[PDB]
């Protein structure tokens, strides 16, 4: 097989299911986990494998691109510019269920309208933003209003806002033509780029906040998850969620298989061996919190 077919075969067949007991009480050691993580192909696409004229101006990083087979394609809601391109992919969820998430980069000022078009067209009711709030200049623009802003054809209004530990919940309305929809926005502020949170507790409370969020669209749509490049922290968050789901439903988790499936959907999901190790930590904590009960 080609390098491409070797990559795809690994991502479709690799696996290391651990019982809850193994995860909690006799986990793979850190050296083993690092070696395991480093074996997983990135599945990045190269600029040459994309034939989408004009996409480069919509990418935050030229080497981090949406795999074409799962990319989110925009409709024709904007008249300011042509193109169906956004740096975002559909991500399968538990048991390979289609379009449970969309993983996307942090919007830049020129892709904010694109972002909200995606949210509208995909019937999104929940956005999960992962960042580290620091003081000073911001890498990524605030694409949501303090009160009310218009972005292309979309009017966004803050309905209510509340603070929890390590995350802010915003309740938004998005208006397109004569239509309004509610969107919940969660901004998790304690995840530095290329690193992990200090503790897994807040991350598990974020996952709980996600689980408890109602669907508010006419049809179920993907949960949007984003962070600056849309691969490291998005990959960690989604893997955590799916991992918790496996542990709750089955009393076991295949973390390797979860991460392989994410990589089939978007190249580079989960960036570092430390993040992969922290994922095992986070799921072990979750296992200890499961009801007795």
């Amino acid at each position: 097989n080609t390098p491409r077919e070797v990559t795809l075969h690994f991502l479709r067949t690799a696996g290391h299911p651990l019982t809850r007991w193994a995860l909690q009480r006799q986990p793979p050691d850190p050296k083993q986990l690092e070696e395991e993580f480093l074996k997983i192909p990135s599945n990045f696409v190269s600029p040459e494998d994309l034939d989408i004229p004009g996409h480069a101006s919509k990418d935050r990083y030229k080497t981090i691109l949406p795999n074409p087979q799962s990319r989110v394609c925009l409709g024709r809601a904007q008249s300011q510019e042509d193109g169906d391109y956004i740096n975002a992919n559909y991500i399968r969820g538990y048991d390979g269920k289609e379009k449970v998430y969309i993983a996307t980069q942090g919007p830049m000022p020129n892709t904010v309208s694109d972002f909200w078009e995606m949210v509208w067209q995909e019937e999104v009711s929940l956005i999960v933003m992962l960042t580290q709030l620091r003081e000073g200049k911001e890498k990524c623009v605030h694409y949501w209003p303090t009160e009310e802003e218009t972005y292309g054809p979309f009017q966004i209004r803050i309905q209510d806002m509340k603070e929890c530990p390590e995350y802010t919940v915003r309740q938004l309305t998005i208006q397109y033509q004569e239509e309004r929809r509610s969107v919940k926005h969660i901004l998790f502020s304690a995840w530095p780029d290329h690193q992990t949170p200090e503790s897994a507790g807040p991350l598990l409370r974020l996952v709980a906040e996600v689980e408890e969020s109602p669907e508010t669209a006419a049809h179920p749509g993907p949960i949007v998850v984003h962070c600056s490049a849309g691969i490291g922290r998005t990959g960690c968050f989604i893997a955590t969620r799916i991992g918790c789901q496996q542990l709750k439903a089955r009393g076991e988790v295949d973390i390797l298989g979860i991460v392989c499936q994410l990589r089939l959907d978007r190249g580079g999901m989960i960036q570092t061996a430390e993040q992969y190790q922290f994922l095992h930590h986070t799921l072990a904590l979750y296992a200890g919190q499961l009801p007795e009960e």
